[PDB]
């Protein structure tokens, strides 16, 4: 009786949490794809300020 | 036996699967601050293209 249910409710918590993280996940996610594309159609202007975010964009840790 | 059994294997997953989300989410989401900052302290410079970046970054859709 207890285990199963208490599971099947622990399954539905983290259910709602993921999709709740993958909604933010690409949210975030397509303003940084959308600010690559900005710095990337200036490239030509030498801008060290979007050389900065484009070293931040670009990092791994 | 299947129930509690099937049910705990989904948490297990459902586990793995938040906590890379959310490294996921803090990552690009650390990313989308620095690059504010570095917006704020050139708004001096008065430039369109930061501008640009400054309204993807406070966009809501």
């Amino acid at each position: 009786d207890d285990e199963a249910a208490e599971l099947m409710q622990q399954v539905n918590v983290l259910k709602l949490t993921v999709e709740d993280l993958e909604k933010e996940r690409d949210f975030y996610f397509g303003k940084l794809r959308n600010i690559e594309l900005i710095c990337q159609e200036n490239e030509g202007e030498n801008d060290p300020v979007l050389q900065r975010i484009v070293d931040i964009l670009y990092a791994t840790d």
